[PDB]
């Protein structure tokens, strides 16, 4: 059994009306997130971490910012699709860990539901999906409420 | 033997008198770090990386920002406590890698002592604990001396 | 077979004439990168991820900012040298995943060539090297075109 590591990172800016979608979960907030998809940084970062582990590039590589094939869709579809590909190459999920970086809104109440979504989307047990949040103690663009960042790592098995 | 990956990230802002505690080590600096605990970003980030690998959430989940149980303590206690929990679920340490992001102070002289602390706190050999530092070449909130960031990754074995 | 995780992170600021070197690849851009070496954030971050996995510190530890031994060289040499050391301790490459964080230039056309370089430098198959890019949607120092950040993770086998 060969094992593979992956990393992902994403940022999206605030704009317009709430809510925001993070980890599939619709979360109420004063601002919404500017996006060409649904702006779900958590799932984008996770997808990159997963793809990178399977050495398949990134989301922008699999789903061009323009292309007809998979266009203007919600990030859960993109996640499921990438996982389809990652499995086609003969990988199963080791586990994933996600780190949301945001000053607000409060993510912790929504994390259990995010895990239901991700566990479903990758067809695994919840105990292989972990999600956290942190603030930057009001420092930097996230700390000064301009956007949200997210990091994810992934482990795969062949 | 099943293997598990984890990631952690933390930021704290400068304020008041030095010194700062980073990786358990008390380091002299003009400013100190604003915190509800001892503001040890290195250990916080490590703890999250470890917890995330064991799919146990984050420090804020285990030790609420308010709660009586483990209150206003130093981050080495929180680290040891989380490791107690991570072991209770039947995990041993693969290895940890930590990345301090700070313009100053200079971290490199203190890294050997940080590793003594962490290796003790997780009850392992030093050769399973790695710590680095980097500046952001004067860019961003860390680069403009407003705070310190840290990243950690962890590998666990069941 | 024991397995080891590593993480790396690097930033460099824009300045002077293009081009920039990223992942060994010379990429045309209006500004160049301020550096004591060639300012290759991608390879620096990768090297730290690799060294950290082998618990050998960071690049600044192996190659002091001043030292005669390996001085003012290009980052591919530093990468190859660190890999020599990492192998001397009895490690082979599991895989690496790299994440470039930059508003511009566009990295995606250059990624295939970056992988040729890294795969050569670590003497492995391309399918063990993954590289991505992302913008911070115009937010933060990278988003406001002041510099480039990069993250890397690495897996090693003993
Ligand atoms: N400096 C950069 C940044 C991104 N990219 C590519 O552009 C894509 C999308 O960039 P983005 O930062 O807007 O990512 P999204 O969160 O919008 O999907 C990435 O997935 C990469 O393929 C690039 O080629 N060079
Ligand atoms: N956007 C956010 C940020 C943090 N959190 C939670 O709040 C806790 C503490 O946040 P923090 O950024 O002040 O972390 P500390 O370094 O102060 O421990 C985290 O551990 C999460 O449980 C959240 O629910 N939503
Ligand atoms: N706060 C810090 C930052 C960096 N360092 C050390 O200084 C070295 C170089 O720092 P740097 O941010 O300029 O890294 P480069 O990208 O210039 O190689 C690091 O590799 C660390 O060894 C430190 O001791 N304390
Ligand atoms: C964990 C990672 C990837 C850290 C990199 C730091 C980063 C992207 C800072 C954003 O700039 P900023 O918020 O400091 O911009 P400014 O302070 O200029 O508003
Ligand atoms: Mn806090
Ligand atoms: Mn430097
Ligand atoms: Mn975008
Ligand atoms: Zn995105
Ligand atoms: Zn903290
Ligand atoms: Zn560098």
């Amino acid at each position: 059994a060969e094992m593979r590591i992956g990393h992902g990172f994403d940022v999206h800016a605030f704009g317009g009306e709430g809510p925001i979608i993070i980890g599939g979960v619709r979360i109420p907030y004063e601002k919404g997130l500017l996006a060409h998809s649904d702006g779900d940084v958590a799932l984008h970062a996770l997808t990159d971490a997963l793809l990178g582990a399977a050495a398949l590039g990134d989301i922008g590589k699999l789903f061009p910012d323009t292309d007809p094939a998979f266009k203007g869709a919600d990030s859960r579809e993109l996640l499921r699709e990438a996982w389809r590909r990652i499995q086609a190459k003969g990988y199963t999920l080791g586990n994933v860990d996600v780190t949301i970086i945001a000053q607000a809104p409060k993510m912790l109440p929504h994390i259990p539901q995010m895990r239901v979504f991700i566990a479903e989307d990758l067809g695994c047990h919840m105990d292989d999906v972990n999600v956290k949040a942190t603030t930057t103690e009001k420092l930097g663009f996230t700390g000064m409420g301009l956007g949200i960042a997210c990091e994810a790592v992934a482990l795969l098995i062949k």
